[PDB]
Protein backbone atom coordinates (compact mmCIF):
# COMPACT_ATOMS: atom_id res chain seq x y z
CA UNK A 1 0.00 0.00 0.00
CA UNK A 2 0.90 3.66 0.33
CA UNK A 3 3.00 4.64 3.37
CA UNK A 4 1.23 5.82 6.55
CA UNK A 5 0.26 9.47 6.85
CA UNK A 6 2.80 9.79 9.64
CA UNK A 7 5.78 8.78 7.48
CA UNK A 8 4.69 11.23 4.78
CA UNK A 9 4.59 14.15 7.24
CA UNK A 10 8.32 13.65 7.81
CA UNK A 11 8.90 14.55 4.14
CA UNK A 12 8.64 18.04 2.64
CA UNK A 13 8.28 19.54 -0.84
CA UNK A 14 10.76 21.83 -2.59
CA UNK A 15 9.53 24.64 -4.89
CA UNK A 16 12.74 24.15 -6.91
CA UNK A 17 10.99 21.32 -8.72
CA UNK A 18 8.70 22.54 -11.50
CA UNK A 19 7.37 20.83 -14.63
CA UNK A 20 14.20 15.65 -26.54
CA UNK A 21 16.50 12.59 -26.46
CA UNK A 22 20.00 14.01 -26.04
CA UNK A 23 23.14 12.43 -27.49
CA UNK A 24 25.54 14.65 -25.58
CA UNK A 25 26.11 15.73 -21.97
CA UNK A 26 26.80 12.05 -21.24
CA UNK A 27 30.13 11.05 -19.61
CA UNK A 28 32.46 9.44 -22.18
CA UNK A 29 29.85 9.80 -24.93
CA UNK A 30 32.58 9.01 -27.49
CA UNK A 31 33.94 5.90 -25.75
CA UNK A 32 32.30 3.87 -22.95
CA UNK A 33 28.89 5.44 -23.55
CA UNK A 34 28.77 5.87 -27.32
CA UNK A 35 25.15 5.52 -28.32
CA UNK A 36 23.63 6.57 -25.00
CA UNK A 37 20.70 8.97 -25.20
CA UNK A 38 19.53 10.71 -22.02
CA UNK A 39 15.79 10.55 -21.38
CA UNK A 40 14.02 13.96 -21.19
CA UNK A 41 12.71 12.91 -17.75
CA UNK A 42 16.30 12.39 -16.59
CA UNK A 43 17.48 15.72 -18.08
CA UNK A 44 14.75 17.32 -16.03
CA UNK A 45 15.12 15.21 -12.86
CA UNK A 46 14.66 17.27 -9.69
CA UNK A 47 17.79 16.73 -7.59
CA UNK A 48 20.64 19.15 -7.09
CA UNK A 49 23.10 19.27 -4.22
CA UNK A 50 25.59 22.09 -4.14
CA UNK A 51 28.63 22.70 -1.95
CA UNK A 52 26.44 25.23 -0.20
CA UNK A 53 23.66 22.65 0.46
CA UNK A 54 26.33 20.46 2.00
CA UNK A 55 27.47 23.33 4.25
CA UNK A 56 24.02 24.08 5.62
CA UNK A 57 22.52 20.58 5.93
CA UNK A 58 25.61 18.93 7.48
CA UNK A 59 25.13 21.01 10.67
CA UNK A 60 22.21 18.89 11.91
CA UNK A 61 22.27 15.07 11.85
CA UNK A 62 19.81 13.68 9.32
CA UNK A 63 19.12 16.97 7.52
CA UNK A 64 21.21 16.15 4.45
CA UNK A 65 19.42 12.82 4.07
CA UNK A 66 16.04 14.53 4.48
CA UNK A 67 17.08 17.03 1.80
CA UNK A 68 17.54 14.11 -0.57
CA UNK A 69 14.17 12.62 0.49
CA UNK A 70 12.50 15.99 -0.12
CA UNK A 71 13.87 16.19 -3.67
CA UNK A 72 12.72 12.63 -4.40
CA UNK A 73 9.28 13.48 -3.06
CA UNK A 74 9.07 16.60 -5.22
CA UNK A 75 10.25 14.71 -8.31
CA UNK A 76 7.44 12.22 -7.75
CA UNK A 77 4.80 14.88 -7.18
CA UNK A 78 5.94 16.64 -10.36
CA UNK A 79 5.77 13.44 -12.42
CA UNK A 80 2.23 12.69 -11.35
CA UNK A 81 1.26 16.30 -12.06
CA UNK A 82 2.66 15.84 -15.59
CA UNK A 83 1.01 12.44 -16.09
CA UNK A 84 -2.19 13.31 -14.20
CA UNK A 85 -4.61 11.41 -16.47
CA UNK A 86 -2.52 8.27 -16.65
CA UNK A 87 -1.74 6.40 -13.47
CA UNK A 88 0.59 3.81 -15.01
CA UNK A 89 2.76 6.17 -17.04
CA UNK A 90 3.08 8.13 -13.80
CA UNK A 91 4.06 5.00 -11.88
CA UNK A 92 6.65 3.97 -14.42
CA UNK A 93 8.16 7.47 -14.62
CA UNK A 94 8.46 7.49 -10.79
CA UNK A 95 10.22 4.12 -10.91
CA UNK A 96 12.65 5.36 -13.57
CA UNK A 97 13.45 8.49 -11.52
CA UNK A 98 13.85 6.41 -8.38
CA UNK A 99 16.45 4.28 -10.14
CA UNK A 100 18.14 7.38 -11.50
CA UNK A 101 18.34 8.88 -7.98
CA UNK A 102 20.06 5.62 -7.02
CA UNK A 103 22.83 5.95 -9.63
CA UNK A 104 23.35 9.63 -8.75
CA UNK A 105 23.72 8.87 -5.01
CA UNK A 106 25.96 5.92 -5.81
CA UNK A 107 28.13 8.04 -8.07
CA UNK A 108 27.69 6.20 -11.36
CA UNK A 109 24.96 8.16 -13.13
CA UNK A 110 25.87 8.77 -16.83
CA UNK A 111 24.95 12.47 -17.08
CA UNK A 112 27.91 14.81 -17.02
CA UNK A 113 26.72 17.36 -14.44
CA UNK A 114 27.87 18.64 -11.05
CA UNK A 115 25.00 16.90 -9.24
CA UNK A 116 25.90 13.57 -10.78
CA UNK A 117 29.58 14.00 -10.03
CA UNK A 118 29.37 15.66 -6.58
CA UNK A 119 26.37 14.15 -4.71
CA UNK A 120 28.28 11.03 -3.74
CA UNK A 121 31.18 13.10 -2.37
CA UNK A 122 28.88 15.26 -0.20
CA UNK A 123 26.84 12.33 1.16
CA UNK A 124 29.91 10.32 2.08
CA UNK A 125 31.57 13.23 3.88
CA UNK A 126 28.39 13.75 5.96
CA UNK A 127 28.28 10.01 6.77
CA UNK A 128 31.93 10.12 7.88
CA UNK A 129 31.05 12.95 10.25
CA UNK A 130 28.07 11.25 11.90
CA UNK A 131 28.73 7.52 11.50
CA UNK A 132 32.47 7.06 11.98
CA UNK A 133 32.12 5.50 15.43
CA UNK A 134 28.87 3.57 15.05
CA UNK A 135 27.71 0.77 12.72
CA UNK A 136 25.86 3.02 10.26
CA UNK A 137 26.81 3.38 6.55
CA UNK A 138 30.00 5.24 5.66
CA UNK A 139 29.79 4.76 1.90
CA UNK A 140 27.03 5.63 -0.56
CA UNK A 141 26.55 2.08 -1.83
CA UNK A 142 25.66 0.74 1.61
CA UNK A 143 23.63 3.89 2.32
CA UNK A 144 21.49 3.25 -0.78
CA UNK A 145 20.89 -0.41 0.18
CA UNK A 146 19.83 0.61 3.68
CA UNK A 147 17.82 3.69 2.73
CA UNK A 148 16.35 3.05 -0.71
CA UNK A 149 13.13 1.94 0.99
CA UNK A 150 12.88 5.36 2.66
CA UNK A 151 13.60 7.07 -0.66
CA UNK A 152 10.76 5.13 -2.24
CA UNK A 153 8.36 6.02 0.58
CA UNK A 154 9.18 9.73 0.02
CA UNK A 155 8.35 9.26 -3.66
CA UNK A 156 5.03 7.61 -2.86
CA UNK A 157 4.22 10.35 -0.34
CA UNK A 158 5.13 12.78 -3.10
CA UNK A 159 2.99 11.00 -5.69
CA UNK A 160 -0.02 11.02 -3.34
CA UNK A 161 0.18 14.79 -2.70
CA UNK A 162 -0.34 15.52 -6.42
CA UNK A 163 -4.02 14.50 -6.41
CA UNK A 164 -4.62 12.37 -3.29
CA UNK A 165 -4.10 9.08 -5.12
CA UNK A 166 -4.60 6.02 -2.93
CA UNK A 167 -2.98 3.67 -5.44
CA UNK A 168 0.72 3.32 -4.66
CA UNK A 169 3.08 0.63 -5.95
CA UNK A 170 6.43 -1.01 -5.34
CA UNK A 171 9.47 -0.34 -7.49
CA UNK A 172 10.14 -3.91 -8.54
CA UNK A 173 13.89 -4.22 -8.78
CA UNK A 174 14.14 -1.20 -11.07
CA UNK A 175 17.17 0.31 -9.30
CA UNK A 176 19.19 -2.88 -9.92
CA UNK A 177 18.75 -2.75 -13.70
CA UNK A 178 21.80 -1.20 -15.39
CA UNK A 179 21.06 2.44 -16.18
CA UNK A 180 21.71 2.27 -19.95
CA UNK A 181 19.19 -0.57 -20.17
CA UNK A 182 16.56 1.41 -18.24
CA UNK A 183 16.99 4.40 -20.54
CA UNK A 184 16.78 2.15 -23.59
CA UNK A 185 13.56 0.62 -22.14
CA UNK A 186 12.04 4.04 -21.44
CA UNK A 187 12.80 5.03 -25.03
CA UNK A 188 11.09 1.76 -25.91
CA UNK A 189 7.94 2.65 -23.95
CA UNK A 190 7.56 5.94 -25.82
CA UNK A 191 8.47 4.67 -29.27
CA UNK A 192 6.56 1.38 -29.44
CA UNK A 193 3.51 3.38 -28.36
CA UNK A 194 4.09 5.94 -31.11
CA UNK A 195 4.71 3.11 -33.56
CA UNK A 196 1.45 1.30 -32.83
CA UNK A 197 -0.53 4.53 -33.00
CA UNK A 198 1.17 5.76 -36.16
CA UNK A 199 0.61 2.45 -37.95
CA UNK A 200 -3.11 2.38 -37.17
CA UNK A 201 -3.32 5.95 -38.39
CA UNK A 202 -1.40 5.14 -41.57
CA UNK A 203 -3.42 2.01 -42.40
CA UNK A 204 -6.73 3.74 -41.60
CA UNK A 205 -6.00 6.71 -43.85
CA UNK A 206 -4.16 4.91 -46.63
CA UNK A 207 -5.86 1.51 -46.64
CA UNK A 208 -9.51 1.52 -45.44
CA UNK A 209 -5.83 10.64 -51.69
CA UNK A 210 -3.67 13.58 -50.66
CA UNK A 211 -4.51 12.83 -47.03
CA UNK A 212 -2.86 9.44 -47.47
CA UNK A 213 0.16 11.03 -49.09
CA UNK A 214 0.28 13.66 -46.34
CA UNK A 215 -0.07 11.00 -43.62
CA UNK A 216 2.71 8.89 -45.12
CA UNK A 217 5.05 11.89 -45.30
CA UNK A 218 4.59 12.53 -41.59
CA UNK A 219 4.90 8.81 -40.82
CA UNK A 220 8.25 8.91 -42.62
CA UNK A 221 9.50 11.89 -40.59
CA UNK A 222 8.55 10.16 -37.33
CA UNK A 223 10.29 7.00 -38.55
CA UNK A 224 13.55 8.70 -39.54
CA UNK A 225 13.74 10.58 -36.22
CA UNK A 226 13.33 7.44 -34.13
CA UNK A 227 15.43 5.31 -36.52
CA UNK A 228 18.55 7.41 -35.80
CA UNK A 229 17.92 6.99 -32.09
CA UNK A 230 17.39 3.27 -32.52
CA UNK A 231 20.68 3.07 -34.37
CA UNK A 232 22.58 5.02 -31.70
CA UNK A 233 21.17 3.08 -28.76
CA UNK A 234 21.81 -0.28 -30.46
CA UNK A 235 25.52 0.60 -30.53
CA UNK A 236 25.67 0.87 -26.74
CA UNK A 237 23.38 -2.15 -26.28
CA UNK A 238 25.49 -4.39 -28.52
CA UNK A 239 28.81 -3.27 -27.05
CA UNK A 240 27.72 -3.91 -23.47
CA UNK A 241 25.43 -6.96 -23.66
CA UNK A 242 28.46 -9.30 -23.65
CA UNK A 243 28.77 -8.73 -19.91
CA UNK A 244 25.28 -10.02 -19.02
CA UNK A 245 24.79 -13.75 -19.32
CA UNK A 246 21.04 -13.56 -19.90
CA UNK A 247 20.95 -10.99 -22.71
CA UNK A 248 24.32 -11.53 -24.48
CA UNK A 249 22.70 -13.45 -27.36
CA UNK A 250 19.72 -11.10 -27.66
CA UNK A 251 19.44 -8.38 -30.31
CA UNK A 252 18.27 -4.92 -29.23
CA UNK A 253 14.78 -5.65 -30.56
CA UNK A 254 14.62 -9.02 -28.77
CA UNK A 255 15.63 -7.28 -25.57
CA UNK A 256 12.77 -4.79 -25.74
CA UNK A 257 10.31 -7.39 -26.99
CA UNK A 258 11.05 -10.15 -24.49
CA UNK A 259 12.57 -8.38 -21.49
CA UNK A 260 10.70 -5.14 -21.08
CA UNK A 261 7.30 -5.79 -19.42
CA UNK A 262 6.49 -2.08 -19.29
CA UNK A 263 7.34 -1.55 -23.02
CA UNK A 264 4.51 -2.95 -25.17
CA UNK A 265 7.01 -3.53 -27.96
CA UNK A 266 6.13 -6.20 -30.51
CA UNK A 267 7.59 -7.81 -33.62
CA UNK A 268 5.13 -5.74 -35.68
CA UNK A 269 5.59 -2.34 -34.01
CA UNK A 270 9.34 -2.50 -33.30
CA UNK A 271 11.18 -5.29 -35.05
CA UNK A 272 9.39 -5.05 -38.40
CA UNK A 273 9.66 -1.26 -38.35
CA UNK A 274 13.18 -0.57 -37.17
CA UNK A 275 15.22 -3.67 -38.02
CA UNK A 276 14.63 -4.45 -41.72
ZN1 LIG B 1 1.24 0.97 -11.27
ZN1 LIG C 1 6.64 10.84 -19.22
ZN1 LIG D 1 33.02 16.16 -18.48
ZN1 LIG E 1 11.05 4.79 5.91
Amino acid sequence: KCPTEEICKDFSNLPQCRKNWLGSSVKNFSSDNKGVLVPPRRQSLCLRITLQDFRTKKKKEGDFEKFIYSYASSEARKLRTIHNNNLEKAHQAIRYSFADIGNIIRGDDMMDTPTSKETITYLEKVLKIYNENNDKPKDAKKWWTENRHHVWEAMMCGYQSAQKDNQCTGYGNIDDIPQFLRWFREWGTYVCEESEKNMNTLKAVCFPNEMCSSTLKKYEEWYNKRKTEWTEQSIKYNNDKINYTDIKTLSPSEYLIEKCPECKCTKKNLQDVFEL
